[PDB]
């Protein structure tokens, strides 16, 4: 059988990725070959070892492939690499997978003779595992995209100092609030004093997220005005449904909230005809068998729509679907999905099924 390599498994999104893959039995039907950075097991920057294999999945990072994957290439290496990093998504040798949404660019690409598959952007992935329906009906003209991201796709000590801000904010007004009686601007001016002062570890995002949210995610790019992350928006969506030549605009605005590992999203999507309700949502619920058409009630919103229901699930829900007030072609859509799931670890897992088959 194939003989893969994996780099970066001890990471977050490859310790996700090791353990979907035991849960599958993914490892009987391939030859696992384990790398390492440490001097402290084969070399991962030994590129004589790397090229003895039929496969490589990366979890490493922009800066690893960025080094390794240029030197390899350059030996005359005919095997795939499968990374879950950005650095080789927008290159013409690429195809960035999302096989329930895009199977058809991948297996044209595998009769291309195309080597390099890479995972995509959280937030994307998430949208068209979501509304992925409407795209393959051709019935969007633009996506508003309003985002609600989790800690998680800024990394593990992003998490941990989430957790942290959180228990300084209630621990500042501890015995207050165990008190029914107590004032409750008293309790606000306290948490929002700790919020602000020097001792809250803000380190590792530069602003406090417990208690707040950041409307900044990744670097500036002059040209547009967008951050990547919202740039991927535009770029990625259409890469991944192959319609580069007829781009489909896809912008918002991208906001990191006090969530551990669920993107959530609010859209405002414009249809190029005039369906009803009740004919989208069955277009919506028959794409995949993950994402699944929340009722537009309260109770079940509460139950089912929220960052605490979808935690380390593979389902995709989608609510709020309704006619906005500016025409019955603008749709409202509300959608829920795991980061480090189908926004990361699951579509790397999914193409290197189809690999060693």
């Amino acid at each position: 059988m194939k003989n893969v390599g994996f780099i970066g498994w001890r990471g977050m999104v490859g310790s996700v990725l090791m353990d979907r893959m035991s849960q599958e039995n993914d490892f009987e039907n391939l030859n696992p070959v384990f790398f390492t950075t440490s001097q402290a097991l084969k070399s991962a920057f030994d590129i004589e070892e790397l090229k003895k294999l039929d496969i490589i999945v990366t979890c490493q990072g922009g800066d690893y492939t960025n080094e390794v994957y240029p030197k390899l290439k350059a030996t005359g290496w005919d095997g795939y690499w499968v990374d879950a990093a950005s650095a080789l998504r927008m290159k013409d040798d690429a195809i960035i997978v999302l096989d329930p949404v895009n199977q058809h660019v991948i297996s044209e690409g595998l009769k291309k003779g195309i080597k390099t598959f890479v995972g995509g952007n959280c937030t994307v992935s998430l949208m068209l595992m979501a509304i992925g329906g409407l795209f393959e009906k051709d019935l969007v003209e633009w996506i508003s995209v309003a985002t609600y991201q989790a800690a998680s796709g800024a990394g593990a000590k992003n998490m941990r100092e989430l957790l942290s801000q959180m228990g300084l904010l209630e621990q500042a007004v501890s015995s207050e609030l165990k008190d029914p009686a107590s004032s409750i601007l008293d309790i606000e001016r306290k948490v929002t004093a700790k919020m602000r002062a020097d001792n809250f570890p803000t380190d590792n995002f530069g602003a406090a997220l417990g208690g707040s949210l950041i409307p900044w995610i990744d670097k500036l790019l002059p040209e547009t005005g967008q951050t990547k992350e919202e740039w991927k928006g535009y770029a990625e969506t259409n890469k991944i449904l192959g319609l580069s030549d007829n781009p489909i605009p896809v912008d918002g605005l991208c906001v990191r909230i006090g969530a551990l590992r669920c993107h959530s999203q609010a859209f405002t999507i414009k249809l190029k005809k005039d369906l009803p309700l009740e004919e989208i949502e069955q277009i919506i619920a028959s794409h995949n068998e993950w994402v699944k058409v929340i009722p537009n009630d309260k109770e079940i919103t509460l139950r089912e729509l929220t960052p605490a229901k979808v935690t380390g699930t593979l389902s995709v829900p989608v609510g709020r679907l309704r006619k906005l007030a500016m025409g019955p072609e603008y749709l409202a859509a509300f959608t829920v999905g795991d980061q480090l799931l189908w926004g990361a670890a699951e579509p790397v897992r999914r193409i290197l099924k189809q690999l060693v088959a």
